[PDB]
């Protein structure tokens, strides 16, 4: 049936992940942010196959700006949760992904040009967004998407980073250079590396 | 059953709005340009069917694009033609909407102060568009879309210009303002004094 | 001399608006988010002046994208403090908007049932962005404004809302309804009435 | 001084591309639209000139627009004219450009898969646009743009192919398909080589 979504339980504890990243941060994000686009995706899902049967097409088109941004929110931030870990676990070593380092390595040149690049791209954003790596057809590239846009159909997402002021505020205020500085300890490179293995369905099977 | 959308007749003949607008673009345009809107809007709609049962979000949103440009131009066509008339028809005179015209004069003055704003409005436009008549509450404002988006906001849509180069190239060749200088002879100003006169479900009743 | 904007000093203490704005999201929002539109925004225009004297008319184009979103920063973070007042402050009553709020109770019914309406659009801005009184003609109308677009070409700003993150997270976390509630008791409805009443060269006027 | 811009005079006669392009849709799209756009970026950027004298930002925000569509509407045409050339010359043969035609082929698989990809990225423009091969770093990308918007800063320009209704309206009617297959014929791939082995303001040095 329509619109049954749920907040995903997140697979370590809202502390896991410091010092980079504050429990009360993830416990915001997960527990109200995210929380807040699971509900608001469902409602708007509903609301919707009830336009579709009606074959009322201006409700449709007036109800596309709520199922993108709350089913754009829930997409990101699913994909979020699972490609962070704590900075402990071997998870977060780059050498649990060899394949994908390797294509990075020939793409930028070497991790550090790609961590370069990045943080470029995620410092550049204006207002909300996101920060991608993304693969498409067999290549890799950096894509930011504008407040809770998913990548775009077509592109396989690998990992991404939130920067949106409420993933970094309350720890870093307007230090988001120090913020993408840190997250990199937390990245979850095991997960980078299954999703560079698999194609557009199988990353987005979390979502199931 | 989702997706049945079929193509209106126009209320006149292919050559009725001679000379104000051809009888090869009205042809191209209702056969061809809204034909094509109403069949991909099906296609995009049966597919969209699928994606929402499935709760399938990523595809549902990859879908919006093609359900808001195929949607909006059935949408925005449909009213087109039927706040069109023959030049000769009393259906053109602004005599038929007392209620709509007093309140024109109201807003800009007189019917020739806002026939010149809205002129600068559609010559405006910088690519492909419409702009449009619509009703805020009690009060009126000329409003632009850009390609096919509708005017389903909330507003009432009173009447509509297209603005597309398809809808005057082949007679006016650049010539957009002496387009709009003559279409205003082909107005139906007794469809827009019922649509002033009503609501935003009346307005799109014409889509039934 | 090409791009010598500064940052301007607040009318009121950096804790004059609490409890409804605290000291810490005032010293943050002004000394480095306002800050930062400022200095980027001179670095952007002079740039653009060689640009432009140079008729490269690409690289006038890749600045733009800086030159409006700093330049819309400055505009509305320099609107947004000239519009804002300690809640005890005689500004902060909205009798010292005697012509502005007969309009508004002209056009919604009533203050309150404006103070909803434009709660309303600032709590449905999806991401970073604003929500403004505005006049165009004689009448008013709320718009909200995307990232620091500032208020369309044509319009009157009469007051400004920040719904940017930063201008309430650490105060009110997630719960922006608080934020906007409470921030009715600060709005200088002395301001407004005095943008009201003037044109669009004079509300910016102050930059 | 500032805004001194001319319209550039074609590399050919205007009726140098037919049969895939006539010379009715040369004079008007060179004479008319482009030349319209070269004024209004001149009296924009004059414009601008004062503003910015003033220390006006409000009015310069105000003129971008003016300055992105006219500029941008100048760029693109400019750069247009100088990728097509007679179907018959040797310039359009691709054999001109060995290190392009080798760098696509590695990318899309061969010359037709890339022609197969472009033609459906530029029949997928919604409204008015234009679509690109650009040169990102060492990179190949097909890449569309909206109404008069040129090529993103940092990518390279290789050839772009015009998608506004204006460019095809008056000889193939809205059959845009076969106005991609024909312009084939008359893409400068000599033009398209030196592009891809220049850097980006190379590749504008056509603007002087
Ligand atoms: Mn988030
Ligand atoms: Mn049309
Ligand atoms: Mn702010
Ligand atoms: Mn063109």
């Amino acid at each position: 049936s329509v619109g049954t979504f749920s907040l995903p339980a997140l697979p370590y504890a809202y502390d896991a992940l410091e010092p980079s990243i504050s429990a009360q941060i993830m416990e915001l994000h997960h527990s109200k942010h995210h929380q807040t686009y699971v509900t608001n995706l469902n409602n708007a899902l509903k609301t919707y196959s009830t336009a579709l049967a009606a074959n009322d097409v201006p409700s449709q088109i007036a109800l596309q700006a709520a199922i993108k941004f709350n089913g754009g929110g829930h997409i990101n931030h699913s994909l979020f949760w699972e490609n962070l870990c704590p900075a402990s676990s071997p998870d977060a070593d780059p050498a649990s992904a060899p394949e994908l380092t390797a294509e990075i390595a020939k793409t930028w040149g070497s991790l550090d040009k790609f961590k370069e690049a990045m943080g470029k791209a995620l410092l550049g954003i204006q207002g909300s967004g996101w920060g991608w790596l993304v693969k498409e057809g067999s290549g890799l590239r950096i894509v930011t998407t504008k407040d809770q846009d998913p990548v775009v159909g077509g592109e396989v997402p690998v990992f991404g980073i939130d920067m949106w002021e409420h993933a970094y505020y309350l720890q870093y205020l307007n230090g988001k250079a120090a913020y993408v500085d840190n997250i990199w300890k937390v990245i979850n490179w095991k997960t980078a590396e299954q999703r560079f293995k698999g194609d557009r369905e199988d990353a987005f099977k979390i979502l199931k």
